[PDB]
């Protein structure tokens, strides 16, 4: 009824459009940085200028994707989005963002949240809904109306360099569940939500930012695992699906000549009709907006021309070509005209039926209608909008929420003989060991705060940043003088040197600092009977690098503290747990493969301890 009227409205609006305006809607560029007339190279775009406004009016793009560069402050963001909607000549823009929460956030002053895998660790599907709801509220106040979230890739390859903690789980049901509820949470605030990255990027060991990944599983495994959370959310009302620049020869074994080396490469799903029309649109029944992942990524740009990529995606069935060309000043603006003209030539010849363009643009208009983008609802002043958004974005209540989720997500994997919590006597020396300066700064700040607040006795603190370092006598001396030692380990792909089950602790350089260094610190604390706790900070699989430790947590998020601000809540939440000020309730959303005993799991999915009793939760 409202759905029936919305489809007729989109049809009428599109029937009244020129081919140029229709192709424009199908493009979503970024203007992350810009080099205005007179400037010497592209700077962060935080305020609108009449140059960028002129390409929006010229080309009538359907929307713009914002990056951190564009959204550093709430004040500046409300003004940019008002200003953008001001430049769009006929139809309100989709203003989109990667506010995933956790390790992928953009909003300068917003609530960052622990991230998907921390949500998986917390289990409860209402927390994913509350995250999607709070993000949705913050984006709304800011005038951003699209979120490229949730990632519903299933992270079942622990060597995954691009997804990892951006996934809820290695388990299809947990991911599906938390994915559906994030989506509902966003759609509830009128934010269009995109599932990504279809048909499932969770098994790759290559980053599609850097080259073209291959998933070689059959259709039966692909339907039961990778597709699963997509189908559930598509049925449930998914607004949009984002594609994956990844090859699936079980789905489409069409090859193309790589612009790079002339070689035969399997097509990336983004550019396959079999996957985007056959599978997604038809078998899977998705009639919402298909959007490319960024076409600037090397998985695409290495092997396909610029115009040629855009044309091949649309031919495959996508509605929106995301980041089709990077134009950073007025002198490169013809890149856009060239994509538009290539599409026109494709319509003219009939390689892309103009009716296909119509159906695609209708979808886009209809989403803009469905989510209240069009007509533009708000009649407040920019000044009023900035006052209001200032009270909502990064609000105290929102922080309370992020604090609670981050603390619950904390997973304790070992705590022998009540090593945790640390209850330090006054004047104890606490050694903080972490890869980077911001991480040691975060742990220090949380501790300082704990002292300030009379939660713990006064201790002195010392830092040790070990990225690219070799463990030297100066370091062991610090461990020796320490009363308590807290060490953060950081891995993406876990690749310690190991020979017949023995992690090689004889390496005397710092190529393998990420595994060899923290293991060195451990071995010195254990040799000297120092209270020692290992906190895994990114991918949890490094838990296998410390079987000797008596205490060991994972927090699923690695960003620390710079410029007076915590860039994630996960490290503070683990530090609270360590000092007794928080109750971790987390259980592993993934298996941790044994390092000493290849082929065995060390900690099963769903394993996690009660920090007080030491019994599995
Ligand atoms: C696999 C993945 O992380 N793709 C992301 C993504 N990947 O592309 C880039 O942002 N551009 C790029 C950065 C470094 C190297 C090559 C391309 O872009 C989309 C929009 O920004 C995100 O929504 C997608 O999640
Ligand atoms: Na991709």
């Amino acid at each position: 009824a409202s759905a029936s009227k919305r489809a007729i409205d989109a049809n009428q609006i599109v029937n009244r459009m020129s081919l140029d305006e229709k192709l424009g809607q199908m493009l979503m560029p970024d203007f992350r940085n810009w080099q205005k007339e007179g400037e010497s190279s592209p700077q962060a775009l935080t305020k609108m200028n009449d140059e960028v406004a002129s390409l929006v009016k010229k080309y009538q793009f359907g929307g713009i994707i914002l990056f951190a560069e564009n959204v550093k402050t709430t004040k500046q963001t409300v003004q940019l989005t008002d200003d953008y909607q001001k430049a769009s000549p006929k139809i309100p823009l989709m203003l989109s963002i990667d506010q995933e929460g956790g390790i992928v956030t953009r909003l300068g002053e917003g609530t960052n949240f622990p991230g998907n895998m921390a949500l998986g660790a917390a289990r409860s599907r209402i927390n994913a809904y509350q995250t999607g709801s709070i993000i949705g509220k913050e984006l709304s106040a800011l005038g951003i109306n699209t979120d490229f979230s949730p990632v519903v890739d299933i992270n079942n390859n622990p060597d995954n360099p691009v997804i990892g903690v951006r996934s809820f789980s290695s388990n299809r049901e947990l991911t599906s569940r938390l994915g559906l509820y994030t989506m509902k949470g966003l759609q509830r605030q009128d934010i269009a939500s995109a599932l990504k990255h279809f048909p499932g990027h969770g098994d790759t060991d290559v980053d599609s930012h850097y080259g073209l990944p291959l998933v070689s599983h059959g259709q039966e495994r692909l339907r039961e695992v990778e597709l699963y959370p997509f189908q559930k959310a598509i049925d449930a009302g998914a607004d949009m699906v984002m594609t994956a620049h990844v090859q699936f020869p079980a789905f489409d074994d069409t090859t193309y000549k790589s612009k790079l080396d002339g070689s035969d490469i399997l097509v990336p799903a983004t550019l396959s009709k079999k996957v985007m029309t056959g599978l997604l649109r038809q078998e899977m029944g998705f009639n919402g907006v298909i959007v490319t992942d960024a076409l600037n990524m090397k998985a695409i740009a290495d092997h396909f021309g610029q115009e040629e990529a855009v044309v091949m995606a649309v031919k495959a069935g996508v509605d929106i070509a995301l980041m089709p060309a990077s134009v950073t000043s007025l002198k490169e603006e013809q890149k856009f005209a060239r994509v538009i003209q290539a599409l026109k030539e494709a319509v003219k010849n009939g390689d892309i039926p103009e009716q296909q363009i119509n159906n695609s643009v209708e979808r886009i208009i209809s989403l803009k209608i469905k989510r209240g983008m069009y007509p533009a609802r708000n009649s407040d002043s920019t000044k009023e909008k900035i006052a209001k958004a200032k009270k909502i974005v990064g609000s105290k209540q929102h922080l309370k929420a992020e604090k609670k989720l981050a603390e619950k997500a904390v997973t304790v994997l070992k705590n022998e003989q009540h090593t945790l919590p640390f209850k330090p006597k006054k004047g104890s020396r606490i050694l903080i060991v972490a890869p980077y300066e911001e991480q040691t700064a975060s742990i220090e700040q949380t501790i300082h705060d704990l002292i300030k607040r009379k939660k713990i006795k006064p201790v002195s603190l010392s830092k040790m940043n070990f990225a690219s370092q070799v463990f030297k006598t100066e370091h062991e001396k610090q461990v020796k003088e320490a009363d308590y030692i807290i060490t953060g380990s950081y891995v993406v792909k876990n690749d310690p040197v190991v020979n017949d089950g023995v992690i090689d602790d004889t390496i005397s350089d710092s190529s393998k600092w990420a595994t060899v260094f923290p293991r060195a610190v451990m071995k010195a604390a254990l040799q000297h009977n120092k209270p020692f706790v290992l906190m895994s900070l990114r991918n949890p699989y490094d838990a296998a690098n410390f079987e000797e430790a008596k205490a060991l947590i994972a927090v699923y998020g690695f960003k620390g503290y710079a410029n007076g601000r915590y860039l994630q809540p996960n490290i503070p939440a683990g530090v609270m747990a360590i000092f007794g000020q928080a109750k971790p309730k987390g259980t592993l959303p993934v298996d941790i493969p044994s390092v000493t005993k290849p082929g065995n799991t060390l900690y099963p999915l769903g394993y996690g301890l009660n920090i007080k009793t030491g019994r599995p939760l």
